[PDB]
């Protein structure tokens, strides 16, 4: 009996907003922002009835590069899309194409960000190459709107970022979930692969008023990693919101968005239970990247810090995954395709897979799983930092700062550098040798660009991003391309 | 046994630079520019040994839209790329994909213009989706550079617009022809489909000195269709005066065509030596033509015959009788259905907005003519639409009142017959068909709400800026271009 696959992805979602991750490091009611943190009962069910990954990271803490690595089993340079808005190479084979080729009905509902399509001020559905997704009716490339209006039935939709909900407006999280439930009912009696990518926790921290009412008046605490000018000891790749400008209204909005998400994940899980698909359906809860959310005095920033770099990875496969399993092995989005295809018995993406198939970690009987492994992450807009982690030690190399070594056992809040401590010399050496080796193997763009990285603490910063930029002539035809995309390619009539 | 397919396509190539088309309308040594016109012996061989199409037009007289229509059997709006630099829909099936599905080894050497990839100052090889093409090593998206230099063997090339020529420099036409022949030798004993798209005629008009010396000092005459500021009676959609005629540019254009024709001979000589002529279909065509000083215009995509018409010569010795002339009107939308019908290959699944007229080439008629009207569209601004039955050409526009052309009575297209009472019924039946086809093929002008004039009494009230969009610039493009040059398409 071929297992079904449902992947639920969020955008800019910090693991600290999930109770499953907060309980792993302490009380579920303690958070960087205190006790009024959002509770995630429905997502936490997947952890309780399955496996939680404590060291899952984005290949790059930016949307397009991470999403690309999740589909391809490849680092962002080999996907064609290391920067946002770049098209993913249409010739590359995705895990969805492998599922399609094994007789699976494939559907994507939500934000793609891999099609390279223009912004038309409204959701751009069916964007770019299918990449193995048969139903892309409710797949749109990019947008931060919170409300949708349905002008024509298929997917002719007007989008709105803010404002009260007008009479025919639907909150996007509910809409996309409602659409996914419909496709799930149609394919419940066949091998099906559904991916719902919800964009809500993302940047425009604007939430539904029925969710905001529950958080706007509550009290929140500024994260203890927040800085003041005289207490700023952060690396320069992270030097912004000082403790004085911590915004509790934006925090309440983010918490309200996460509750809408968890409620809507529950409707998907309630459906599976009612239609008896829980046992033979693999459910994954994940995100493209996380959010600093005022931690380290940063917000919405692609950083090697845990809150931004780390992504939630919770998987429930009742048949082959024991409940309460914790996988501590370090992983990136490059590992998803080989691992998910191995777990489902499906053939691997042919040729180069720069990741590992660790389906054994979930299929074995060990309640706590850890393998000795190092993984590397990359910076998206400017490739200005690189990072390697073994689970406890995190090494950051940059053209904007001298090397930084973090110890999560001794300093979980990543507030101190241990690179120059002679007691950590062997660790630093091992981590630096691996980062350089992985940088060369996975074609780190910084090496091709010749960025001035500092591999020694004696080095000085000499970096102007302008020298590595290629100024570009503006296309005079784009004003007319935008018109034909709106009125001809994606018409509201 | 499955026939081979070789398609040779040029860029911005007027039919009047081909002697096959010049002899169908007058003397071969008679041109709008005089008797010093380029002679095209090798391309003329395909007309003599096969069929010539007297009324073949581009779907849109602009590169990306016409190229997309040729591959997909669809008008440019349905290809995803009605305008240049827009990418073709990667989900669409091409005739190459249908050939790949029937065992054909498929290859493209030259300019694609459908991948939507960025300009990197050098050729961008392997551009975007394969679209049924299995060898795209020498397929580059866009660029009209005259010389290539090979830094690293596969496809790592630096490009020159026109240099004093250094030792490593290879002229693009010869380079691309050299690579096609290398791929043709490797697949000669298997069913093969090769397309060679040469960008040469389309250009900043710069030819190799070996070919330019043959034309730079000769004498050329300004076309009689040229106008002065005081004798201009052209439609406003076409509004280079005489005296701004550039014979040096013309010489460069003719020298470019002679290099092309010589290089087509090498492909034809290869087929003859390897005995592949009889079971290989060879097609010579172009995306669109060039006004080349005719109607006092040079490179503008217009409904005039020099821009709108495309060369279409086809030789299949097994099924096509030598000397055939097909006068049925066609657009590039018709190629895929017809080529697949001719090769006995499954038609592209789903909607085809064109016809499979392989019977016209296979039949016993030396002069084929069936009643049909076809339509062409304007690429950048959808400002004009055209319909033709072969003799009468109707142009509708937002910049001018309706224009009816009679190519029997006025082959130089200088007069309007729409408001001639003898042509009232023909104009009415032509306009009805244009509007019917415009609605059927989703003409963008109707969707944009452009102010098209459907009566001679109408007045032009059109502001293009009212229909154009506001475009914010992308901050990331500077860094994306660096990644493309150093990571995606490196010279090292
Ligand atoms: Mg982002
Ligand atoms: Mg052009």
């Amino acid at each position: 009996e071929k297992p079904n696959l449902i992947v639920i992805q969020t955008d800019e979602h910090t693991i600290n907003t999930l109770g499953c991750y907060r309980r792993l490091v302490g009380d579920i009611n303690d958070s960087p922002w205190g006790k009024n943190v959002v509770q995630t009962p429905n997502i936490d069910r997947l952890a309780k009835e399955g496996a939680i990954c404590t060291r899952y990271y984005a290949s790059s803490p930016v949307s397009t590069p991470s999403r690309a690595s999740f589909q391809t089993g490849l680092y962002p340079v080999s996907t064609g899309c290391p920067i946002n808005d770049m098209p993913m190479n249409p010739n590359l084979i995705t895990y969805a194409e492998m599922l399609k080729r094994d007789g699976y009905q494939t559907s994507y509902v939500g934000k793609w960000h891999l099609g390279g399509v223009p912004n038309i001020g409204r959701p751009y559905f069916e964007p770019g190459y299918n990449f193995g997704y048969m139903d892309r009716t409710y797949m749109f490339n990019d947008g931060h709107w919170k409300y949708f209006e349905i002008v024509k039935q298929p997917n002719k939709i007007r989008s709105y970022w803010s404002g009260p909900v007008k009479p025919g407006f639907i909150h996007v999280t509910e809409y996309l979930t409602d659409r996914c439930l419909e496709l799930l009912e149609r394919d419940k009696n066949k091998p099906f692969y559904m991916m719902l990518s919800i964009p809500d926790p993302h940047s425009p921290d604007i939430a539904s008023e029925e969710y905001l009412q529950k958080y706007i008046n509550l009290d929140y605490e500024a994260p203890e990693t927040m800085v003041t000018n005289d207490t700023d000891q952060r690396p320069r790749w992270a030097r912004n919101v000082n403790k004085d400008k911590f915004d509790k209204k934006a925090l309440a909005n983010y918490f309200a968005m996460v509750e809408c998400v968890d409620d809507n994940v529950g409707r998907i899980l309630d459906f599976l239970d009612k239609n008896n698909l829980t046992d033979n359906t693999i459910v994954v809860f994940t995100a493209d990247h996380g959010d600093m959310l005022y931690e380290h005095s940063r917000v919405n920033k692609g950083l090697p810090y845990e809150s931004s770099a780390r992504i939630p990875f919770v998987i429930r496969y009742p048949e082959k995954i024991i409940p309460g399993k914790i996988v501590n092995t370090v992983y990136t989005c490059v590992d998803f395709a080989p691992t998910i295809l191995g777990l489902m018995g499906v053939k691997q993406i042919p040729g180069l897979q720069e990741g590992i198939n660790d389906a054994q970690a979930f299929t074995n009987k060990e309640k706590n799983v850890k393998q000795d492994r190092i993984v590397y992450t990359t910076a998206s807009p400017f490739n200005d930092w690189t990072m390697a982690t073994d689970g406890r030690y995190k090494l950051v190399l940059s053209c904007r700062e001298t090397p930084w070594l973090f110890d999560l056992e001794v300093d979980p809040d990543e507030m101190k550098n241990f690179y120059n401590n002679p007691k950590y010399k062997e660790i630093a050496d091992r981590m630096q040798k691996e980062l350089i080796r992985q940088m060369k193997l996975y074609k780190e763009p910084a090496l091709s660009i010749g960025l001035p990285y500092l591999y020694k603490s004696t080095d000085k910063v000499n970096y102007n991003p302008a020298k590595y930029k290629s100024k570009v002539q503006p296309n005079a035809l784009l004003p007319m391309i935008h018109t034909i995309e709106k009125v001809c390619m994606r018409p509201l009539k």
